[PDB]
């Protein structure tokens, strides 16, 4: 079997992408943030503290004829940005673009951090990292991808994110019309539970390509590109007036500047990120200082190929027994 769903940016900056997901019987449609950096499927629900819900669509297990409470199970998650949420666990039927999984763990949020409350457009997350990272206790639960793998024509899903435009998540097949040239595959380490790989180097603008290994994770759930301080300093040195701002928390640049492209290596291939993808607009309404889409990973501990990098490519997440990541230009 296969599945295919359109994913849409939530705002004019591509801060996140939401994808409709059907849960329960009859279907309750929620718009979830597909996150290859985490492994929990959790939703705003009728059980969420009322003051902590501000416009989100909620899942109501009591109205689903296939929902079953998973007795004794709880979950609690903290994301790398300080976000957190927690609650209890149901199993229910979950469908993504025609692809159906029965008995999927649906984690019902009882408490959510403020950053989720303020995001009215995101009804929850759908984790797509490896199931070793799932936070359900005392019985760990499988992700939607792991549960569907057996039924898929091919144990893959692909991410085709748009620049200020809708895109596509496909499960079970590779759309050979959606990219140009060839797909370059590279090895993945699952030792930390992430889609972790090694980039072979980078270039700034039309500059010389620097061969150097950059280990990092492919994370659809992270907006920006986080790279080592040496690489990020080399990029922003090519932008007149750019500087790192402690009060803002990253590199800013004059909104009048033109940004150079950024190239990253995948084996012998090159993915080019156009400079316009790196502009995240004014730091405050009316400001002439703009926020950069490439930031240092020094304070994080790991390099993150977030949406800024991924939306420049067609990305294959190959969940075969030896997992690999594929990248193609588009
Ligand atoms: N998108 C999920 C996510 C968020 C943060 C991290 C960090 F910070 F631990 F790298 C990993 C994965
Ligand atoms: N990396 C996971 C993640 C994804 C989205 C959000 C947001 F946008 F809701 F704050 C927080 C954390």
């Amino acid at each position: 079997s296969t599945g295919s769903a359109t994913t849409t940016p939530i705002d004019s900056l591509d801060d996140a992408y939401i994808t409709p997901v059907q849960i329960g019987t009859p279907a309750q449609t929620l718009n979830l943030d597909f996150d290859t950096g985490s492994s929990d499927l959790w939703v705003f629900s009728s059980e969420t503290t009322a003051s902590e819900v501000d416009g989100q669509t909620i899942y109501t297990p009591s109205k689903s004829t296939t929902a079953k409470l998973l007795s004794g199970a709880t979950w609690s998650i903290s994301y790398g940005d300080g976000s957190s949420s927690s609650g209890d666990v149901y199993t229910d039927t979950v469908s993504v673009g025609g692809l159906t999984v029965t008995g999927q763990a649906v984690e019902s949020a009882k408490k959510v951090s403020s950053s989720f409350t303020e995001d009215s457009t995101i009804d929850g997350l759908l984790g797509l990292a490896f199931s070793t990272l799932n936070t359900v206790s005392p019985t760990q639960q499988k992700t939607f991808f792991d549960n569907a793998k057996a039924s898929l024509d091919s144990p893959v899903f692909t991410a085709d994110l748009g620049y200020h435009a809708p895109g596509t998540y496909n499960f079970g097949f590779i759309d050979t019309t959606a990219y140009t040239g060839s797909i370059t595959y590279t090895a993945v380490s699952t030792k930390q539970g992430f889609w972790e790989w090694t980039s072979t180097g980078y270039a700034v603008g039309s500059g010389t390509f620097k061969s150097t290994s950059i280990d990092g994770i492919a994370d659809t759930g992270t907006t920006l590109l986080y790279l080592p301080a040496t690489v990020v300093s080399a990029y922003w040195a090519q932008v007149s007036g750019a500087k790192s701002s402690s009060s803002v928390g990253g590199y800013v640049f004059p909104c009048s500047a033109t940004l150079p492209s950024f190239t990253f290596g995948v084996g012998s291939a090159r993915i080019v990120i156009p400079g316009d993808y790196i502009d995240f607009g004014p730091i405050s309404t009316g400001s002439s200082s703009c926020f950069g889409g490439i930031q240092s990973s020094a304070g994080i501990g790991i390099n993150i190929f977030g949406d800024v990098a991924l939306k420049a490519a067609f990305v294959v997440f190959n969940g075969a027994t030896t997992p690999t990541l594929g990248f193609a230009s588009k």
